[PDB]
């Protein structure tokens, strides 16, 4: 009788089920297992999870967004990983900033398994910034080259040859709850934090010189008419589709644009438009205190009451190896997790994805706190009413100010609290 092996994942592919079962058949297949997949919306997985680890009843292994990983480790349900991770390459297979994601901030065992990378660069319209006098090497290199490249943007008179209509400088989605991840290079390249240990414990730093220094930077980009109105009422879905859309001359983007870029409207690309034969990729430019490359993605945890901890364990070497990485991150449209794979042929022959793997050495991450679920809550509530504020063009250092000291009161309230 087939021994029986269970994954929760979140849709991180096209055919979620589908893909994941090709993914494993050859480890179905290699140690005469059947793997049961059931895939959770992003927004119900987190419950479905804490639900899970509580009653001691679920899968073998679950996916977990990189900054749920100290959330669910301080609940004490994980299976230690190190073998699996020493097997994988140990600390070195791994950028730092992914392997901070292994365990909870200080403890000593690791709880998770990289599985694959979310990272994010500027896509630029190579004829947007030709017409405009732009050149992308020192567009990308520096904040002041980066402002004084939209401010050569919205002076050009070019017109994208599908809308008939001038480029938006810039596009940035002001409608999300994944808004930090779009402020977090801009508050870390300042030399700023999200928290930071402050007398030894964790603190917010979201109300600290260099953080407000970096916010102010990049939300006056869009009260300088850099960033239309539209944008800051859109989501991260609707900002691609309006890049794809021809509405935009620079916006944030994962990976996965490139692909996209390939593949006709019909299938879900956008391979017809201007901006699928205008494409341009940079990492984000460097801030006066560094360069650093907002990283997430997710990993693979071993709950402590799984019935086949060794089977799961060969099942997380196998998804956390070289090929299996390859694959899936072909599958996601993300990177690999397994730094060795970043070499890949698949990788290395295209320029596009050449660049995402020089803006990964910028690679940061948020700290992996127990607490970091209501730290960013709170933080994407203030950045909220910051972007609010550009909207009407009343964003002063000052009222960025009042609104990251109320985040910052209410973050270390949380910080204080978290339970046990
Ligand atoms: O906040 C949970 C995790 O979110 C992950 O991002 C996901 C995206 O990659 C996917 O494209 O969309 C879903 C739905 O909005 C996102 O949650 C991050 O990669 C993780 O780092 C994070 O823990
Ligand atoms: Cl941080």
């Amino acid at each position: 009788m087939q021994k029986t092996l269970e994954v929760w994942i979140m849709p991180n592919s096209p055919q979620p089920a589908e893909d994941f079962k090709a993914l494993v058949a050859p480890f179905e297949k290699a140690h005469g297992v059947e793997v049961k997949v059931t895939v959770l919306d992003w927004g119900v997985a987190w419950t479905k999870i804490t639900t899970a680890a509580t009653s001691g009843v679920g899968p073998d292994l679950t996916q977990l967004g990189t900054t749920w990983v100290g959330a669910i480790s301080a609940m004490g349900v994980l299976e230690p990983v190190d073998d699996v991770l020493e097997a994988l390459g140990g600390e070195k297979a791994y950028l730092p900033a992914v392997w901070r994601t292994t365990r909870l901030e200080g403890a000593r065992q690791a709880t998770a398994v990289p599985w694959f990378s979310e990272l994010r660069a500027f896509y630029y319209r190579t004829d947007a910034l030709k017409a405009a006098g732009v050149n992308p090497a020192e567009m990308f290199a520096s904040w002041q080259g980066f402002e004084a490249g939209l401010a050569r943007l919205k002076a050009s008179s070019f017109r994208d040859p599908e809308t008939k209509a001038p480029l938006a400088p810039l596009c940035t989605p002001g409608r999300t709850p994944r808004t930090l991840h779009n402020a977090a290079p801009w508050i870390w390249g300042a030399g700023g934090e999200i928290v930071r240990q402050a007398g030894g414990r964790w603190q917010s730093a979201l109300n600290s010189p260099e953080s407000l220094e970096g916010l102010y930077f990049f939300l006056s980009l869009a009260q300088k008419g850099y960033v239309p109105a539209e944008s800051l009422e859109k989501n991260t879905a609707q900002i691609e589709a309006d890049f794809q859309a021809g509405k935009c001359a620079v916006f944030a983007s994962g990976p996965w644009m490139i692909q996209r870029a390939q593949v006709p409207e019909a299938k879900g690309g956008f391979a017809e438009r201007t901006a699928a034969k205008n494409l341009g990729v940079a990492p984000y430019p460097a801030g006066p205190k560094g360069r650093y490359t907002f990283f997430g993605g997710s990993n693979l945890a071993l709950f402590n009451f799984s019935k086949n901890k060794p089977l799961a364990k060969e099942l997380l070497k196998y998804l956390g190896g070289p090929e299996a990485q390859v694959r899936y991150a072909q599958m996601t449209g993300m990177l690999p997790a397994l730094r060795s794979a970043w070499s890949d042929p698949s990788f290395q022959q295209n320029p596009l994805l050449r660049t995402f793997i020089q803006a990964a050495q910028f690679g940061r991450t948020y700290p992996s706190l127990a607490g970091w679920g209501g730290v960013e809550n709170l933080a994407v509530q203030h950045l909220g009413m910051a972007w609010d504020l550009v909207a009407q063009g009343r964003l002063t250092r000052e009222a960025l100010k009042d609104l990251m000291d109320k985040a910052s009161a209410a973050i270390n309230q949380a910080l204080r609290h978290h339970h046990h």
